[PDB]
């Protein structure tokens, strides 16, 4: 992807901790990236965890859209803003479910945009 290699070390520790906390496998992360998302806490709570770690969402999974936009290439920022227009605010039964709903909304609307590290 566009995702530059310097992010993967930026995220490394948070990734390990989030996967550990949530019972997440790499296989599940791979699936979300190839389009396949289910409402399983091991993956949905992983995405919430990682978003939180980078201050992209609050304690109720409200998305900080400015921070979110500022971590994207200006190439995408346009298309991202468009997708957040549609898919924000978040809604759901809990923080994990809220991010499931968001991922799903983005994936349907913009395939290029919802990547998971
Ligand atoms: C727009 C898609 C956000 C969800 N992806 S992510 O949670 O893996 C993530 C990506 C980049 C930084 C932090 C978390």
């Amino acid at each position: 992807d566009w995702v530059p290699p310097e992010v993967f070390d930026l995220v490394a520790e948070d990734k390990a901790r989030c996967m550990s906390e949530h019972g997440t496998t790499q296989a599940q992360i791979d699936d979300v990236n190839k389009g396949n998302l289910v409402n399983e806490p091991s993956i949905t709570c992983y995405m919430y965890c990682l978003l939180e770690a980078f201050s992209l969402v609050d304690d109720e999974a409200n998305v900080d859209e400015d921070i979110m936009l500022g971590l994207l290439p200006d190439q995408l920022q346009e298309r991202a803003q468009s997708v957040m227009g549609k898919c924000l605010p978040t809604s759901g039964s809990d923080n994990c479910n809220k991010i499931y709903n968001l991922a799903k909304c983005v994936q349907e609307s913009a395939p290029d945009v919802w990547f998971v590290i």
